C-alpha cells in the first residue's frame, strides 16, 4: 500500500511544506493527512497543493485541535487505511517577551499545545504501531530545545520538554521496531519569527525599563541572524525525508551545523557558566 | 536583617530538610517560609524543628498551592519582611509509567506543578529582586533533567523544561544581579522513589504484555541504583547552601558525579544514538 502519514499544524510553516513535498512526491507512494486546528486556513495548502499539482487523493485535510483528546480520538477516526505508518507531530507556538510579561493563560496554552498535544498523539498513536511492530514518529524540534535563549524562556522550556519526552521514549521503543526523531530547525523563512515586528506598551507596563530595552536589543540582534541564517523550507522539509526514509534512523538531525559551535561550548562545560556568559555576550 | 527565604513543596523531602537546616543554622541568619499546600500536613516539618530545636520565629509555614496564582499573590501578602532574598522553588512531582497507562490529567498536573508552578512564582517573586538588584533564586533539578529515562517520559520531560526555562533566564538575569541556580539531584532516600512498590493491573489493561514486562525490568533496575546511589536528604541540602554561599554562583551544582559518565555519553553523541543505545542495556 502507500505509506500513511499524518501530519499536524499543516496552517503554513514546515507542516504545510511537509505535507504537500510527501502529497507531490513524484513516487506517489505517500498518503498524507493534513491537519488544522481551524479549516477556515486551509485555504494555502490547497492553493500549494494544486501549484505541486499533487494527485487527487494523495492529500486530506483533517481537523484536529491537540488541546482536546475528543478531537484526537476523532481524527483517527478518520484514517480510512486504519493505519498511518509515520506520524509528524509538529503543531507548536512560541512565545516571546519578558517571563513577567507573560500571562499565565499563555504560559499555559504554550506547554499545553507543544507538550501534552503532543503526548495526546502519541497516546492515541503509539499503541497500534508497537503492536503492528512498525512505525515512525518525527517530531518537529529546535535549537531553542537544545539551548536557551534570553526572552524565550517558556519557548523552550517546552522545546527542551520534548527532547526529555523523546528521549525517554526513544531508550523503551528501541526494541518495538517502531522509530522516534526529532528533526531540530534553526531559523526558517516563515512568518511569525521574521514577522515580529512591533513590542507594545503591554511589554513596557509589564515590565522595568532596563529589561524593555533589553528586549528591543534581542529582538534587533534576533533579525539579524534570521537574516544571515532562516533557512528555506523546501530544505528543512527535505531533512524530514531524509530522516524518514533512514534504514536505523537517529535521535536527532540538525537541519543546520550553523548552531553548532554554541552547542559545543554548551557540554564542554555542564555547571553553566561558560555558556551562559558567552550568549551573553552574543546577544547584548 | 536576616536572609528571608521561601521554599515551596515543604511537607516532605529535600524541602522539609532544607527549610529546618536553614531555620536552624547556628548564625540564625536566616527567617524562614516553609511552604505548604496543605497544613494538614505540617506535623513532620514542625516535629523535626522542635528535634533541631528551631528558635522561635526561625520558621514560618505557609499555605501556597503552586497551581493558584492567587495563592501565590496571598502568599507573597504574608511576607512581613517585604522582601524574600533567597526563593527556592522545590515543589515537584513524578509519574512513572508507560505513556500510554498516564492519564491526561495527571500528565497536567505534573506539568502544571513542576513547570507552570516555578514560572508562577518567578512571575510573582522576579520583580522584586530585579528592582532592588539583588537575589538568589534555587531551582530544584534532577538528572532526570540531563537525561531521558525509560517510563519516566513525562516526569523528564518537566525537568527538562526547567532547564530550558531556568537557562533563558540566567541569560537575561546576568546583568541584574539577581542568582539563578539548579541543583541537580541523583536519587536521594526519600519515600516515593523507594517506596514504589506495586504496578497494578491498571497498568497491564492500559499496556501490552511486553511493556509492562520492560516496566517490571526497569523498577527493578531502579530498586538497584537507588540501594547503591541514594543519597541523604541532609547532604544534598548541604550542597543547596553551598549555592547558596557562593559569591558567584553557578548555573548548575551536582549533588553527584556518580552520573557524570553517562552524561558524558549524552554529549559527546548529539544525534542521540550511543546514549539511546547505551542506556537500553544499562537498564534492559
Amino acid at each position: 500500500a502507500r505509506t500513511v502519514v499524518l501530519i499536524t499544524g499543516c496552517s503554513s510553516g514546515i507542516g504545510l511544506h511537509l505535507a504537500v513535498r510527501l502529497a507531490s512526491d513524484p513516487s506517489q507512494s505517500f498518503k498524507v493527512y493534513a491537519t488544522l486546528r481551524d479549516l477556515k486556513t486551509q485555504g494555502r495548502l490547497w492553493e500549494a497543493a494544486r501549484a505541486l499539482a499533487c494527485p487527487p487523493g494523495s492529500l486530506e485535510t483533517l481537523q484536529l485541535d491537540v488541546r482536546d483528546s475528543k478531537s484526537v480520538a476523532a481524527a483517527r477516526e478518520r484514517v480510512t487505511e486504519g493505519r498511518v505508518d509515520v506520524l509528524v507531530c509538529n503543531a507548536g507556538l512560541g512565545l516571546l517577551g519578558p517571563l513577567e510579561a507573560l500571562g499565565e493563560d499563555a504560559v499555559a496554552s504554550v506547554l499545553d499545545v507543544n507538550v501534552v498535544g503532543t503526548v495526546r498523539m502519541l497516546q492515541a498513536f503509539l499503541p497500534d504501531m508497537k503492536r503492528r511492530g512498525s512505525g515512525r514518529v518525527l517530531v518537529t524540534g529546535s535549537v531553542g530545545g537544545l539551548m536557551g535563549l534570553p526572552f524565550n524562556d517558556v519557548y523552550c522550556a517546552s522545546k527542551f520538554a520534548l527532547e526529555g519526552l523523546c528521549e525517554s521514549l526513544a531508550v523503551l521503543l528501541l526494541p518495538f521496531g517502531v522509530h522516534l526523531s526529532l528533526i531540530e530547525c534553526g531559523p526558517v523563512h516563515t512568518a511569525f519569527m521574521e514577522k515580529v515586528l512591533g513590542s507594545p506598551e503591554e511589554v513596557l507596563d509589564r515590565t522595568d525599563i532596563h529589561t524593555f530595552h533589553r528586549f528591543y536589543q534581542y529582538l534587533a540582534h534576533s533579525k539579524q541572524v534570521f537574516r544571515e541564517a532562516a533557512q528555506n523550507p523546501e530544505e528543512v522539509a527535505e531533512v524530514f525525508l531524509t530522516a524518514l526514509r533512514a534504514p536505523k534512523p537517529t535521535l536527532r538531525y540538525f537541519t543546520t551545523e550553523r548552531f553548532l559551535p554554541l552547542l559545543r561550548m554548551r557540554l564542554d562545560d555542564p555547571s553553566g557558566s561558560n555558556y551562559v556568559t558567552a550568549m551573553h555576550r552574543e546577544v547584548f
